[PDB]
């Protein structure tokens, strides 16, 4: 597609709103606030990174680093056993997530330390990155381009690696300084080697602004837990939150779209917050 094709309405047919009116009402007043007060906060994989290329799923970018010859059989397996460990804790309904913060902290500081054992090189998170086949959205270039040229902020969120997310981005040619990317990211020694993390441990129920005159927000996630993204900024006066619902549909439809402002379901692009923020930024 050319850029100029990378936009679409509200009536695009994989859109769902529980109260359209309500959207135009807060479309309306993100537009006439202006471009000045608005900031996107966005979740990366499987709202900016792709679900599925015409309907092949394609690899998450969380699996990136574990799926690749940079670490060794003994490290995925402990990976693994850590997950088999900690997923059931994180998903427990009998527990409040004050409760799973430090089993939560706990499993992704040993993670983070079995990564630290290997022999893994700054380089080479660029090369296992070009050899995976993880997608963004497609009008991608559009979205990224617009904000970068109106000068609006994207904090991008990961529990992820910040260094595989700003490897995607840079190697798609997007990775402009507007972005704003708030992940687990890699400490380098001075030959190059993994050291250790720096700086705040994102997980996923910490996802948010408290870990980063901008008082509009558009909010862009795929799960239920990414509606948490904008807490912490201070003095919101306008919300637009959009969602992604890319499976368990039937599960999951209801309960989205009383939560999110905007479903997009099954849609592998990013065309209609393209629209919306072409409208918006006039
Ligand atoms: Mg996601």
């Amino acid at each position: 597609r050319s850029m100029a094709e990378e936009v679409s309405t509200l009536m695009k047919a994989t859109v769902l709103m529980r109260q359209p009116g309500r959207v135009q009402e807060i479309v309306g007043a993100l537009r006439k606030g202006g471009g000045d007060r608005l900031q996107v906060i966005s979740d990366f994989d499987m709202t900016l990174s792709r679900f599925a290329y015409n309907g092949k799923r394609c690899p998450s970018s969380y699996n990136i680093l574990d799926n690749s010859k940079i670490i060794s059989e003994e490290c995925r397996k402990e990976l693994t056993a850590l997950l088999h460990h900690y997923y059931p804790i994180e998903i427990d309904p009998h527990r409040t997530v004050k409760e799973k913060l430090p089993h939560m902290v706990e499993w992704w500081t040993k993670a983070h330390n079995l990564l630290c054992q290997q022999k893994i090189q700054k380089f080479q998170i660029a090369q296992v990155v070009r050899e995976s086949n993880a997608m963004l959205r497609e009008g991608y270039k559009t979205f990224f381009n617009t904000l970068y040229h109106n000068n609006i902020p994207l904090f991008i969120f990961s529990a992820g690696i910040g260094d595989i997310l700003e490897e995607i981005i840079r190697q798609m040619k997007v990775f402009h300084p507007n972005i704003h990317i708030v992940s687990n990211y890699m400490d380098f020694n001075e030959d190059g080697f993994l050291q250790g993390f720096k700086g705040q441990l994102i997980h996923t129920y910490n996802k948010n602004s408290s870990a980063c005159g901008k008082t509009n927000v558009i909010l862009l996630g795929d799960s239920i837990g990414d509606l948490t993204m904008a807490d912490g900024v201070p003095g919101v006066q306008n919300i637009l939150k959009i969602g992604f619902l890319n499976d368990k549909v039937e599960e999951r439809r209801e309960r989205y779209m009383d939560s999110y402002d905007i479903v997009l379901e099954k849609d592998e692009t990013l065309d209609v917050v393209n629209g919306l923020l072409q409208h918006i930024l006039c």
